[PDB]
Order: structure tokens, then C-alpha cells, then sequence
């Protein structure tokens, strides 16, 4: 069940994430910005090990030759101390739960991974990640908030985010595939990309906040290159909500707790 | 004022986490800490990407010496002094060696040659020239001593762009590469097929100690067309390598070794 892997949070890759987001590259020993840890702990497989969608070949939990579309659906993180640039870190991972649910387009499989990240023998971060497999497929409207950021995705941004995460999933860069093969209108803006943007905006609007908890859940896919915004609002001291959306409604919602 | 001769230095760590991603892209073994970085994998490193706001429309950094022309990796030459070590620090000293613009009947052609010298632990490890061409949008496969058959796909191309953190849209943005730059499909990277061509030479001659490699693109290789790499020995310590398919050669190169 449990698997422990290791990585260096090396500055060369941190530079590439920072450039992707248009942000500064922290120096050795400084805090890895929130959710940039997704660029690390990658153990990619050779092509023979890959599935048609570019991800690692679908394993035992799925039926043979599963045609369903895989999606990064949401997750939850608990923040204890920042991981630090230039240091090593271990990730202890486990499949927490697998579950069949009944979706709008048919039955969808829900996989929840749990990861614990340690540095210098201390737990820095705990995460749950929800992965969904669903069949080829009226959200809440964009509410008013205390901050907002307008964004305009393009394929270079999406390609770069896939690059720093070394995610082979073809829905983020292979336009003929994402349309003809899995039936989307165009490229999908990564769930974790917009989560990072929404959390980043909260932090900008709240620079003294010290993150304790972040939850995010996708509602509908965002398609490149349609403009969108990230927003949020304080609900109470140390409590905020965030969202990602546009004129067609919200694509992602999330919850922040902080000190 | 003179564009050539301005030296710039950059530093990196040849960290194994990115070596694993290169190894996976190529389906090769992942060298252990402290072993040799395989030939031409140095291209995954020394990346100083620019922020999204300083990117040109083709996904490369914006042109400072301006504009609408296609940029292409034309060729290069390398001299191998000693292998770079996985896990070590390394430095690259770079300069513009030569610049030429010709205003001919097919538009203006801008040719640029960069020089890179790579040092590790106070020793020169590798020297490189890289030829870049800017140009307005647009032989048979010989018999040899060795050959390898290859089928490109967009994941491969995406992965090679990822490890080189190369934003150029011709390697992954199918609507751009066709409509905007006039190719028939995704372009298989020159450096990628150069790595494949040299790697197949090293496979067929595992005792060969590389001294020099030269490569030149001849025509774009388009994904997903099957292609093959090969080459043959010309003389003691001399080989030629090539990349091509039924449609003709896409790249040639020369290997000197001992």
C-alpha cells in the first residue's frame, strides 16, 4: 500500500514554475510557494508504460481498455510549514479510497490519493487528491468578491504547466486529441493550475495570511483560450472562499483557512 | 554595440530529478548519481526561461533584435572533452559567434550561431556551436551498418519540449504549427532526432569514445510519420549518421571518435 519517494526541490525547476506563473524565483532555503510542490516528486514511465491519454497506463482498478476520460477533480491540503527551495523532501503516498458514484453522463470512478510531505524529519504538508474517470460529457454564477484577477490562458501557459509537472495528459496540449478523442471543445486548463491561481490571488489580497488549509473542487472544465477570472472573499477572520469562473459560470470553487 | 562577443554565464545543477524525465522521454535507463550524463542530454539544463509576459507569439522568448519569420534549430557542432556528471554543478559560458542577414529573392534570411562552453569542477567538459535560422514560412535513405525504427507521437514531442522547457509552439500546438507557420503538422525537434541519431551510433559502437559530433537539418520531420535513424563507419574513428523515411533525409550528421 504505502509508498515513499524522494526529490530535491531544486532551483532549476523552481525557475521554470516561476516563469510559468510570472513570479519571482525564491532563493535557496526560502519557501516554495503554495502548490508549487506539484512540480516535484515525478517518477515518469517510458512510453510503453503510457496509456493512450498520455498518463501512465490505466491500472487494475479500471476495466480493460477503459475509454473514460480522466480528470483532476479536486483535493484538500493541510499546511504545517512551507517546503523549502533547494532542500530534499520525502513524499509518503497511499491510495486512500476508490469509489463508484453515479455522474451526470454515467457512472464515474473516484480515486483519492493521500500524500504526506516531510523535510528534515518534520511533516510540512499533507494532501488529498481526487482523481475521476467519467464518460464523455448551468453552474453558479460568478459572485462578487473582495479581490479578483483577470486571466487569459493560452497554449504556451498550459504547455508550460504540463512541462513543470511533467504530466503527459494529452488534454492539456494535444488539440486534435482533446477534441476528437475525448470530446472537449479545446484544450483543458488544468484543475491544479487554476487552483494555484485562485490560492495565489487570495494570498496577494491577504499578504499576512499564514495558510492552514485549502480545499478545491472542479465544477466544469475551463477551455483554452477563453478568458476567466479568479476571485474570492473573506467569510470570517482566518476563513475565505475562492472561485474561478467566467460568463458561463464558475469552473472551480475552493475554501481557505488561515492564521 | 557589436552583437557578437558579449559573454554571458549561467549556472545549473545537473539534478537527477530532471534526468529521470529525460530518460523516460527516450525510454533509456536513468543514470545514477555521479554517472555520466548521456550525450546531448545537457540540453535539458541551463534553462533561464522568461516570464510569460516576455514571450513572443511563437512561444520562444520575444525577439529583441526585430519579426514574422519562422525560427528554426538549423544544426550544430559539439566537441566532447569529458562527460558532465549527474548531480554535479556546472556552468555554461555563452556568446553570439556570428550573425548574417541576406536579403534574397525568398525574403530575408537571418542566420545566427551561438557558442556555448560547459565547465564542471574547473574543467572544460563540452564545447558547442548552435545554428539558428529565421526564414519566411515555406536524398533517399541510404543503406548503413545500423538502423533504428521510430514512431513519433505528440506525447514524445511534448515531453522533449518539457525537459528542455522549450515553449516553441511548433512542437505541440497543432493549430499554430499548421495555420500560423505553415508546416503540415507538429515538428519533430532537430535536437531530439540528433540525440536519437547519436544514441543509435553509440549503441552500435559502445566502445567508441565520442570526440566530435556535427548535425544539420535538411527538411522538417513531421509527427506522426514513422522514421528511422542510422549511420555507417566511414574510416577509423569516423562515422556518418542520418535520420529519414521514405520521403527522404531529414537530418544528417558526422561523428568523430576514438
Amino acid at each position: 500500500r504505502q509508498e515513499e519517494t524522494h526529490d530535491q526541490l531544486s532551483r532549476n525547476l523552481v525557475k521554470r514554475i516561476a516563469a510559468t506563473f510570472g513570479e519571482l524565483t525564491p532563493a535557496h532555503g526560502e519557501a516554495l510557494p503554495p502548490l508549487w510542490h506539484w512540480a516535484f516528486f515525478q517518477d515518469p514511465v517510458e512510453a510503453a508504460g503510457l496509456g493512450v491519454d498520455g498518463h501512465p497506463a490505466r491500472g487494475g482498478f479500471l476495466p480493460p481498455a477503459d475509454d473514460r476520460n480522466r480528470m483532476w477533480a479536486g483535493g484538500r491540503l493541510e499546511f504545517h510549514q512551507p517546503l523549502r527551495v533547494g532542500g530534499e523532501a520525502s513524499r509518503t503516498s497511499t491510495i486512500l479510497r476508490v469509489e463508484e458514484k453515479h455522474g451526470r453522463s454515467g457512472a464515474l470512478l473516484f480515486v483519492t490519493l493521500r500524500h504526506d510531505y516531510r523535510q528534515d524529519g518534520q511533516l510540512a504538508l499533507s494532501e488529498e487528491h481526487d482523481i475521476v474517470y467519467r464518460e464523455p460529457t448551468g453552474t453558479e454564477a460568478l459572485p462578487e468578491g473582495d479581490w479578483r484577477e483577470a486571466l487569459e490562458p493560452d497554449p504556451v501557459l498550459l504547455f508550460r504547466y504540463s512541462a513543470v509537472t511533467f504530466n503527459g495528459h494529452r488534454i492539456h496540449y494535444d488539440w486534435p486529441y482533446v477534441t476528437d478523442a475525448e470530446g472537449y471543445p479545446g484544450l483543458v486548463v488544468h484543475g491544479p493550475l487554476i487552483a494555484t491561481l485562485a490560492l495565489r490571488a487570495f494570498c496577494r489580497a491577504n499578504p499576512q495570511a499564514r495558510l492552514r488549509r485549502f480545499a478545491y473542487r472542479g465544477l466544469r472544465p475551463l477551455i483554452c483560450p477563453e478568458p476567466f477570472e479568479v476571485g474570492g472573499r473573506l467569510l470570517a477572520a482566518g476563513k475565505a472562499e475562492v472561485w474561478v469562473g467566467n460568463g458561463a459560470g464558475l469552473a472551480q470553487r475552493g475554501d481557505v483557512e488561515f492564521d
